[PDB]
């Protein structure tokens, strides 16, 4: 049990760096321009990867040039792809990035190819015994329910000193997903979602979706500048300041850094006060940088 | 492998990775949206004459610039695909191979596009001295680089006049760009293209203004040649009478794009196979409407 395996997408990032992001109609040139290997649950492994922790990758690929490129990237970082799920239907997603370079904003636009999402069926599969956490982006819920479920059960007939601790993101505004809420012992909801679903705060949507964890599970809300909260059973809100660069230029995989850094901590004994913090400073380093490379 | 002497049309110029995504709305900056389509196409004035020549018959070959890299093997690859000789290609060790991202917004039309960045060399001077002529009987020149591009025209023509005239380079140019440096290419050249937007940024309101306006900056013996879309295509050489071809409007309209590259590259096709200037202005004409009805290149034959 000595891997962290991340379950989510991995998408090729072409990213264009402008100066000022493009009115509607206009046409402007960049400033320079790199593929990147994107994808939540792919961005959080390179993080992992360069903090030192041993990971896997799980996610649906389909061979081609563009998966060479994506696979090479995970090597040449140590990440672990023996449990990727190849398909021979479908090409790679892949998604035009544009980052502001006076202001770091990225907008994405995907796409998302006809790629069958990892199943039940491909997780069943799995040998549990090397991880001792498994982070799962949000994407497939029901199906993806049932992959923790499998999880729960593997615990059930564990010590509490070889439970394989599970965290869950749950980032896009959409409701099939709401019900991963739900599981895992660590639970991450996106600013985005928050606002969403009427919340106006880090503190204010933790009070308002805590109902809907787990028992014993700790809620964890990031917020861009204004930092980061948790909450936890014992009914006490932590908060965390953020660590802006004094230059942003790149917040393309913040939140990914934020998540996998969060993990980390946790996965190595921290408190959930320290792993916070320890979150947004790694997050922030990352945001006075292009890439992933320079955070550590 | 092995290319007959003087068998070849050569293109120079851009080629690019053009990434098109068709969207509901334009994005918020700072969003994430899902787009309906996305393509990847191989664009680039010197690199759509490529494709039309050699679906239209011709061996051809395309010089410009490229990094090593992902970019450059799509980009290989889709040249490639359109049996383009890619052997003359600028290879660089410094620079992005070229590549642009369009958002198409699906409720409206609008285009709103990141051009490529200008970290890659052009072709240079040095580059085109490295090349070995003899394989080519047409080498066309898409103005960029233009102090340069005037020493590989040079060149070329010192390569002409120890040649037969029946082993001579035709020689084609176009300005397509309104930058007061591409203007130096009008006096090369047999055959010199200019564009509609080049012509209307000069002040001239019509392609018989333009022919006639500009004609005096062309070298003796030129053919100098003018399309205007749905107006057709003028044509004006030394004899000073203007020539002109009417569109051939499609059924109905679905990509226009490069349509221009592929009234260049019909245009000096059938020059190449002796045809007349005004049989030549005619079949550009027929190729480009035809292509204004397809999307991309499959169709025009
Ligand atoms: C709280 S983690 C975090 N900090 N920043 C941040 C804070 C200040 C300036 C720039 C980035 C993001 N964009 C984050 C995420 N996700
Ligand atoms: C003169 S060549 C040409 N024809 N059309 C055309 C003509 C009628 C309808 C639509 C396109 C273009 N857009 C061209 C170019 N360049």
């Amino acid at each position: 049990g000595s891997q962290i395996l991340c379950v989510g997408l991995v998408v090729l990032d072409v990213i264009s760096l402008v100066d000022k992001y493009p009115k509607e109609d206009s046409e402007i040139r960049c400033l320079s321009q790199r593929w990147q290997r994107g994808g939540n649950a792919s961005n959080s492994c390179t993080v992992l990867s360069l903090l030192g922790a041993p990971c896997a990758f799980m996610g649906s690929m389909a061979p081609g040039h563009v998966a060479d490129f994506l696979v090479a990237d995970f090597r040449r970082r140590g990440v672990d792809v023996s449990q990727v799920a190849w398909q021979s239907k479908g090409d790679t997603p892949s998604s035009c990035c544009i980052i502001n370079n006076s202001n770091g904003n990225r907008t994405i636009v995907l796409h998302d190819t006809s790629l069958p999402d990892v199943s039940a069926t491909d997780f069943e599969k799995v040998d549990l015994t090397q991880f001792k956490w498994i982070h799962i982006e949000g994407r497939n819920a029901s199906e993806q329910v049932k992959m923790l479920q499998r999880i729960d059960a593997h615990n059930t007939r564990q010590p509490p000193e070889q439970k394989i601790r599970v965290s869950v993101e749950v980032e896009k505004p959409r409701e099939e997903l709401f019900q991963l809420f739900g599981y895992g012992d660590v639970v991450f909801v996106s600013k985005d979602v928050a606002k969403h679903l009427g919340f106006q705060s880090a503190e204010e949507a933790l009070r308002g979706l805590y109902g809907r964890v787990r028992k014993g599970a700790v809620l964890v809300c990031a917020w861009a500048e204004e930092g980061a909260d948790a909450l936890g059973p014992d009914g006490k809100l932590l908060h965390s300041d953020a660590f802006p660069p004094p230059r942003v230029v790149d917040t393309l995989g913040a939140g990914d850094t934020f998540n996998a850094s969060v993990i980390f901590s946790l996965s190595q004994g921290r408190s959930v006060q320290e792993a916070l913090r320890f979150g947004c400073q790694v997050a922030g380093k990352k945001c006075g940088l292009q890439g992933f490379d320079g955070i550590v």
